[PDB]
């Protein structure tokens, strides 16, 4: 509670800065940090505009700052902490309204005057229902500000305001459903010089925030997915006997509901793309396309496999999808290039937790180990990690992939 500091000065102090994911981050890169919406992330390095270094219990890697919201708060001063969150919600709305204004006044208006460059179909594809969202959001912020208690901010009652606008937040569903198509059209136009100049003229005449058009257009998707995080931190600093408590709780649930649908569709849509992109990035691919059988990455990480013909240790990067487990080898001195080495079909397979000792089935020296046993046939595959927490996370991951596969 109190008056805030800048992120890099905190990280320069040795201070701990926590944030939470508003979107899932899907990734197969071992230097990047994947997470799910709602996860807590410690931010270690914010030198970059976008690609920050963060930590989870586990590890650790690069992640996009825009997928994440910083916690506002890092005797009756729990009031001050409540006020800080109320103030963040309010200013966040004010900023967002300016974004929506810049889109609608600066982009849509000019595009619509140019029937020669933009069809009505194109306008719907690119901008979606953004003008309706701008209209509801203007009203919402007004209703929000009228509830703000200047005298004593901590007393402000924000929950019922969210409740009153539930149905209006439902229109975000259509926006986010259309967003993938907006992006596709934007990429296409991005490659056309006359459109690049047009959008450049728009920018310059409206004097807009230093953000690209596709950055502007992601703005409603960030906002809807961010609310549950704001409402949870507000509730956190609201006592059960506060007038606003029950409404914030009901509103948190209502806003969770809407953002969970949006985040999931985005997650599935991105999983499909990362997979296709990852695959085409791998060297010496053999054996089919991931997307024939798979739709998401369950887990990845380094694993030692031992050869069966017989019988040596290969440290390989392993990638568990629904239904299949791929392994790859990292290039001599290009740690970001991998070479396809093989895969296994998880459908025949089942996990065998192997406690320590001598080997068995061929040889000896093995530690944080386990076997993927068939059952139908009789094949078996020895695998192991460097440290114990790693084996447990793999055992968790294998248990997670069978449970997705059951009622996929």
């Amino acid at each position: 509670g109190g008056e805030q500091l800048a992120i890099n000065e905190l990280i320069s102090d040795g201070s701990v800065v926590c944030a939470e994911a508003l979107w899932d981050h899907v990734t197969m890169d071992d230097q990047e940090l994947g997470f799910k919406a709602g996860d807590v992330i410690e931010v270690m390095d914010a030198t970059n505009r976008e690609w920050w270094w963060g930590r989870v219990a586990d590890g650790e890697g690069w992640f996009p700052a825009s997928f994440v919201r910083l916690r506002v708060n890092q005797q009756s001063s729990k009031d001050q902490m409540r006020t800080n969150v109320i103030n963040e919600i309010l200013s966040t709305e004010r900023d967002y309204i300016k974004h929506l204004r810049d889109i609608c006044e600066g982009y849509v208006r000019q595009c619509r005057k140019r029937a020669d460059m933009f069809s009505e179909e194109q306008l719907r594809t690119i901008f979606g229902n953004i003008e309706d969202i701008y209209r509801c959001q203007k009203a919402f912020v007004k209703a929000l500000e009228q509830r703000f208690n200047r005298e004593r901010p901590h007393l402000s009652e924000l929950g019922a305001c969210f409740l009153e606008h539930q149905a209006d937040f439902q229109i975000y569903s259509e926006y986010c459903n259309n967003h993938p198509n907006a992006c596709v059209e934007l990429s296409r136009l991005t490659k056309l010089s006359k459109y690049v100049y047009f959008f450049e003229a728009c920018r310059l005449l409206q004097k807009m925030i230093d953000i690209s058009l596709d950055g502007f257009l992601l703005t409603p998707v960030q906002k809807i997915c961010k609310y549950p995080l704001q409402l949870a931190e507000l509730l956190k600093y609201t006592h059960p006997q506060h007038r606003d408590f029950k409404d914030v709780e009901a509103a948190l649930h209502a806003m969770k509901n809407v953002a969970q649908l949006i985040n999931e569709r985005k997650r599935r849509l991105e999983n499909i793309d990362k997979i296709a992109q990852w695959q085409s990035s791998i060297e010496d691919w053999e054996g089919e396309d991931l997307l024939v059988r798979s739709s998401e990455l369950i887990y990845s990480g380094e694993l030692t496999r031992v050869t069966q013909p017989q019988a040596k240790s290969q440290q390989r990067m392993f990638f568990l999808f629904d239904h299949q487990l791929i392994y790859c080898k990292k290039d001599l001195l290009r740690r970001d290039v991998l070479y396809y080495k093989g895969r296994l079909d998880m459908d025949g397979l089942e996990v065998v937790d192997l406690e320590d000792g001598k080997d068995r089935d061929l040889h000896v020296s093995i530690k944080n180990a386990f076997r993927l046993h068939r059952g139908a046939t009789g094949d078996s595959h020895l695998l192991c990690t460097r440290k114990p927490e790693q084996k447990q996370r793999w055992l968790k991951a294998f248990a997670r992939e069978r449970e997705q596969v059951q009622l996929d």
